[PDB]
């Protein structure tokens, strides 16, 4: 035997507190990007969202309307192309604010990441600063399903959804996986909380370190 | 203070993996019921799947089609009604087998329950035994989006997802929850396995006693 290592019971409760909230958005970006992948892999989608946006089909007719905001709380709703933003709906409304100008990162990176990902049948996503606030966007090309004829993913349109993490669901989130406050760190100073970065933008998250699921 | 109540390390371990157990499927429950209502609360599925059912557009176009278990992995996907099932695709295929011939589960209470809880834009959940396997069964009613005028959700269809947890999909899940070697209970004792039931089925879940995730 080589011997055992024993550790002190408070690191344990930190590492397996970590553990749980880096697997409970994990977890929440691999849901959203089946979401995406079920929205944007439509072939009425690649219809009336690819080229010219009907927004009477979208909205109006609900297609891809307000319950994605009100049932699925997607704060943001975007179809973008190689000019830029296509359709926009903020909160469940349409609105005429561009992805481009809500978020932080390069939306020419989030296309042409999205095309490339739906040659493997895959969706993107990514930690984002939208308009000042930390959230999860996932990504995926509006494309056809197989009985259709084949296109060229390198000009597809790509549907965007924007999970923007308020206070609200980051406590659900954090009741979800057992942890004790799980909340969008204010200050620079964790102090007496464990704290983890969304990558790719400034936002962490924090919490108290107690026994998670206890 | 009252004073402390000092615990046994296992004890703590093992309500730990109880919780993340538990957690693992309600997560699993709640997302299920989210795909369900997105597929049924939807003015086309109301119109090619409502009464009579059109599997051109459900499985030939893809509307309700093989993605669903290829990619979404639900190895049942039905239409049921009064007259029983109207559409049944099995691993991706069509199938004649209906749906009360798959369950141990009461397929008239899947109806009338999942018919009503449409009125609050809910679906419904439950575990079942599928063809002698446990599975989730998540159920919504199909219905047009608000602006189609109003039906009678008391004569409505209504949509049924089943999820079938195989070995592959438990390990999986209990690798996302942090949960050691989760698997269905082979023999009628766990022994060293902690165990839960699946309520309203004869299978049990079972799983190594560890520290979760950690």
């Amino acid at each position: 035997g080589r011997g055992s290592i024993a550790r002190h019971q408070d690191d344990i409760a930190i590492e397996q507190s970590h553990f749980y909230v880096e697997k409970a958005l994990q977890n929440r970006r691999e849901n959203s990007e089946q979401f995406s992948t079920t929205y944007s892999f439509w072939t009425d989608a690649y219809v009336y969202l690819g080229n010219r946006v009907d927004a009477d089909w979208a909205f109006t007719k609900n297609n891809l309307g307000s319950v994605l905001y009100t049932t699925n709380g997607y704060d943001g709703v975007f179809v973008i192309d190689d000019r830029g933003t296509r359709y926009a709906m903020l909160e469940g409304e349409l609105s005429e604010r561009s992805l481009a100008d809500s978020l932080n990162a390069d939306t020419g990176d989030i296309l042409r990441s999205a095309r490339r990902a739906a040659v493997d049948e895959a969706a993107i996503s990514r930690y984002v600063d939208f308009d000042g606030a930390p959230a999860i966007l996932v990504a995926s090309a509006i494309k056809p399903t197989s009985d259709h004829a084949p296109i060229d993913l390198a000009k597809a349109s790509v549907m965007v959804f924007v999970d923007r993490l308020t206070p609200a669901k980051l406590a659900k989130l954090g009741g979800d996986y057992g942890i004790a406050n799980l909340h969008l760190l204010a200050g620079g100073a964790a102090g007496d909380k464990e704290s983890l970065a969304l990558e790719g933008t400034p936002h962490r998250l924090a919490w108290v370190s107690s026994r998670p699921g206890s």
